[PDB]
C-alpha cells in the first residue's frame, strides 16, 4: 500500500462522495500491475451495512465491456465474423432496412440510428421482433454513432447464438469462469444478496429493473475485487491462458470507428495516450448523434490509449479506465448515479499523478 496511492485517491475521492453526496464508494487502482483497493461509507444505509471488497454493484453500460469481449471470444472461436449480416443469426428479420447491417455496426452503434433503450412495452420474444422489424434508420449503416442499448444488446444476443448457449451462460463459462471472477453476476443468486449494494436514487433504495437485453446492455453486477481482476485482464491479455479469450479481449479494443479524438471498440472506447483531460472529462458528458470515420481495416489494439467505459443504473454510478503501456488502471463503483464528468476527473487527477 504505498502512501503515493494512499494519498492521490484518498485526497480525490473524500471530497469527491462530499460534493456528490455518495452514499457508499469502493476504488481499485491497479499499479504495475498489482491491486490495491479503497472503501467508503455503506452498501445499505438503513442496515447500516458498510461497503466492503466483496459488495456488489450494478455496473450498468460497464457491462457493455463484457458483452464486447464475449463477442470478441465468439469470433475467436470462428462461430461469428463481425462482417456477418444480422439477418444470418436472425433469419426471422426479413424487413428490408436490415439489407447492410452487420454484426460489426450493432456491436458500435452505428446500425443507423437504433434507439437507446429497448421500449420498456417490450416485454416477449414476438415483441422483440416486432421491434427490430418496425425499426426505421435515420442513416445508412456505417455513417454515424448513437450510443444504444438496442443496438450491442443484440449484438451480444446474437453472438452467443450458434454456440447454442444462452447469454448468461456464455458469459459465465466462457468470461467469468476462466478470469476467476467468481462474484460477479448477470442474476445475482440468494447466496450473494447480502453483498449486494444498494443504490440510492433521490434517497430511495433501488435495484435495477428486469428489461429486453438487459443482460447484455447493463445487467452485470460485481465487487470491486472482481473488477480490479476485470482490469488486470484487459491491461494485459497475453497472460490469459485460454487462447479465444486472449483473442476477444485484443480484438475489444480494435479500433473500429472514429469520431472526433475517440475510438470505439467492442464495448470498450479509446483515445490515444497522452490524452488531453478535458478531451475525455467534457467527452464523457451524456449520447450525442456522431458522425464516424470508419478504420478500414481497424487498428489492432494499441498499448499507449486511453481504454474506458462509464455505467450508471438508477441508482449506481460507475467507470472504469486503464492504459495498458502503463499497466495503470482504475475502477471506481458508488451507489449513487453522479455526473460522468465528476467520475473522468477524479480518475484522470489519480492516473495521471501515478503514471
Ligand atoms: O449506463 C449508462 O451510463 C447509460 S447511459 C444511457 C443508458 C445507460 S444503461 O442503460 O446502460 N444503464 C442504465 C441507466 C439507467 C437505468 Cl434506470 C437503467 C440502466
Amino acid at each position: 500500500a504505498p502512501q503515493q496511492i494512499n494519498d492521490i485517491v484518498h485526497r480525490t475521492i473524500t471530497p469527491l462522495i462530499e460534493q456528490q453526496k455518495i452514499p457508499g464508494m469502493a476504488v481499485a487502482v491497479i499499479y504495475q500491475g498489482k491491486p490495491y483497493y479503497f472503501t467508503w461509507g455503506y452498501a445499505d444505509i438503513a442496515k447500516k451495512q458498510p461497503v466492503t471488497q466483496q459488495t456488489l454493484f450494478e455496473l450498468g453500460s460497464v457491462s457493455k465491456t463484457f458483452t464486447g469481449v464475449l463477442g470478441g471470444d465468439a469470433i475467436a472461436r470462428g462461430e461469428i465474423k463481425l462482417s456477418d449480416p444480422t439477418t444470418k443469426y436472425w433469419p426471422e428479420l426479413t424487413a428490408k432496412q436490415w439489407n447492410g447491417i452487420t454484426l460489426l455496426h450493432l456491436a458500435t452503434y452505428t446500425a443507423g440510428g437504433l434507439p437507446l433503450q429497448v421500449p420498456d412495452e417490450v416485454k416477449s420474444s414476438s415483441d422483440l421482433l416486432r421491434f427490430y422489424q418496425n425499426w426505421q434508420p435515420a442513416w445508412a449503416p456505417g455513417t454515424q454513432r448513437l450510443y444504444a442499448n438496442s443496438s450491442i444488446g443484440l449484438f451480444g444476443a446474437l453472438a452467443v447464438k450458434p454456440s447454442g448457449l444462452s447469454f448468461e451462460q456464455a458469459m459465465q463459462t466462457r468470461v467469468f469462469q476462466p478470469l476467476k471472477l467468481n462474484h460477479t453476476w448477470i442474476n445475482v443468486p440468494p447466496a450473494e444478496e447480502k453483498n449486494y449494494a444498494w443504490g440510492y436514487r433521490e434517497g430511495k433504495a433501488v435495484h435495477v429493473s428486469p428489461g429486453a437485453l438487459d443482460a447484455e446492455a447493463y445487467g452485470v453486477k460485481s465487487t470491486i475485487e472482481d473488477m480490479a481482476r476485470w482490469v488486470q485482464s484487459n491491461l494485459k491479455p497475453l497472460d490469459i491462458n485460454e487462447k479465444t479469450l486472449q483473442q476477444g479481449i485484443q480484438l475489444a479494443q480494435s479500433r473500429y470507428w472514429q469520431t472526433g479524438d475517440m475510438y470505439q471498440g467492442l464495448g470498450w472506447e479509446m483515445l490515444d495516450w497522452p490524452v488531453n483531460p478535458d478531451s475525455i472529462i467534457n467527452g464523457s458528458d451524456n449520447l450525442a448523434a456522431r458522425p464516424v470515420k470508419a478504420i478500414t481495416p481497424p487498428t489492432p489494439a494499441v498499448r499507449a490509449s486511453w481504454v474506458h467505459k462509464t455505467g450508471a443504473t438508477g441508482g449506481f454510478g460507475s467507470y472504469v479506465a486503464f492504459i495498458p503501456e502503463k499497466e495503470l488502471g482504475i475502477v471506481m463503483l458508488a451507489n449513487k448515479n453522479y455526473p460522468n464528468p465528476a467520475r473522468v476527473d477524479a480518475a484522470w487527477q489519480i492516473l495521471n499523478a501515478l503514471q
